[PDB]
């Protein structure tokens, strides 16, 4: 049941009783009022019950520590059914490892695992470069143009494109699929209120991914040999020879790596060069130390938190923190709190590129469900910035970032560059 979401101001977070604070509200971030709203919960109510929301009842988890505990008890807090706060469309289920439990989840992703293995990586790096290189020498000198289309969600299309072996050309169609599913007004309180195109979605996905492992079957059969994309390896290995006869399993986690890596590489990439133009000293200090760029792409990820939150629901009832999550309860682990929360981050509201705990955020979230694209969204971000650097003397933020309507994504829709050429 979707809702067209219509932004009203919202409150100083001063002004209301600690049950009323709603952080489901998609317009926090857009508004700026998540900190301050994160801030009061992690220090008056860290395992805060929210009793009514558009989404329903929903406890909210905003200290690190907290989320560490949280995210690692996958037997006491379920993946199952969903792993953002609301539902998806009606009939529109797509079954992904992410929303499993052991054993099911660990077969699962095991199949998949070895497309982002740091080996397989290696393989397409040069590909990715020279992608990156491409766009990036297209790119207007002197004259502020939105960097969201032309780097961010260019890139990121390439990326998923390479990973896939997706015809190069209808790239855009992953972006599309991936902001349609992700972006649900149901789901994450997304703008996407049309359940129509969700169902052609759901058939150009699985026609379009059929037809990639057919024209790829009859490619090895033809004796070619196996590439460095997803679909190469799984046909290669025995287990996965057969997953088109298991439709469920190959759409789901075909479905879950491109949402998985659209909108999260896609902010980091804004994300990054907005955190450099409020902190203009941080950039100063990447040019003089560019070996700085690891280290800094992991505080960009900590700084951003592309994904706000995960979602559990409790398998039976919990102590945490004084409160007691009754069987049944959904859970949000607020990433966005945890990576600004000064119990674990010294001045946690400042982009700091030599930051030496950088790669403790949480951004990935912690145990068996850790992010599998990790090493994926790390490498483009580091060949994105290396690549920036060999070109640019300045990346200069114009006017003000417009950002994008969730309560689980944290996006850029606008964000006006201006680059100065070496
Ligand atoms: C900055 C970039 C990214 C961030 C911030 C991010 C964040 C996350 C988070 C928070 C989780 C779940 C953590 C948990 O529940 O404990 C996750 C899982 C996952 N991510 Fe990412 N991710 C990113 C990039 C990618 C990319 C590029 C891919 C694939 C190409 C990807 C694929 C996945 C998959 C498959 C899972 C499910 C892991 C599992 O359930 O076992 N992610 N990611
Ligand atoms: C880690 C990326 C997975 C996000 C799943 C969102 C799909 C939905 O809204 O049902």
């Amino acid at each position: 049941p979707q809702v067209k979401f219509l932004e009203r101001p919202v409150p100083d977070v001063n002004t209301l009783a600690l049950e009323d604070i709603d952080t489901s509200n998609p317009f926090l971030y857009r508004q700026d009022q998540w900190g301050a709203y994160f801030k009061r919960l992690r220090d008056e109510a860290p395992v805060h019950f929210q009793k009514s929301s558009q989404f329903g009842p929903f406890w909210s988890v905003t200290r690190y520590e907290d989320i560490l505990f949280v995210d690692k008890n996958h037997e006491l807090f379920s993946s199952e059914p969903q792993i953002i706060l609301g539902d998806p469309p009606e009939g529109l289920s797509v079954e992904m490892f992410i929303a499993m439990d052991p054993p099911k989840h660990d077969v699962q992703r095991r199949a998949v695992q070895g497309v982002v293995a740091p080996q397989n990586l290696k393989e397409m790096e040069g590909l990715i470069r020279q992608r990156a290189a491409e766009v990036l020498d297209s790119l207007p000198l002197d004259k502020a143009f939105n960097w969201v289309p032309a780097v961010s969600k260019e890139l990121t299309g390439r990326m998923l494109a390479t990973l896939l072996d997706f015809p190069y050309e209808q790239r855009h169609k992953l972006v599309d699929w991936s902001d349609r599913l992700s972006g649900a007004s149901s789901a994450t309180g997304g703008e996407f209120t049309d359940e129509d195109i969700m169902f052609d979605d759901a058939a150009d996905m699985a026609w379009s991914f059929s037809r990639l492992w057919r024209d790829k079957e009859a490619r090895r059969k033809a004796g070619e040999p196996p590439g460095f994309d997803l679909i190469s390896m799984l046909q290669s290995n025995k287990d996965t020879r057969d997953l088109i006869n298991r439709p469920m399993e190959f759409i789901g986690n075909l479905a879950l790596l491109i949402v998985g890596g659209n909108d999260t590489t896609r902010n980091s990439m804004s994300g990054g060069v907005l955190a450099l133009n409020q902190f203009p000293e941080e950039f100063i200090k990447l040019k003089k130390n560019p070996e700085l760029i690891p280290n800094m792409v992991s505080e960009i990820i900590r700084w951003q938190t592309p994904l706000a939150h995960m979602r559990r629901v409790a398998t039976q009832d919990v102590e945490l923190r004084g409160q007691t999550i009754k069987k049944g309860d959904r859970v949000l682990m607020w990433y966005a709190s945890g990576n600004r929360d000064e119990r674990k981050f010294e001045n946690p509201d400042q982009l700091i590129i030599d930051r030496k705990d950088a790669r403790n955020h949480i951004s990935f979230g912690y145990g068996i469900h850790r992010c599998m694209g990790n090493r994926l969204a790390e490498l483009q971000l580091r060949i994105l910035w290396e690549e920036l650097l060999k070109r640019f003397d300045n990346i200069e933020v114009v006017g003000e970032p417009e950002r994008v309507q969730s309560n689980f994504v944290r996006g850029y829709s606008k964000l006006m560059v201006k680059l100065t050429a070496k």
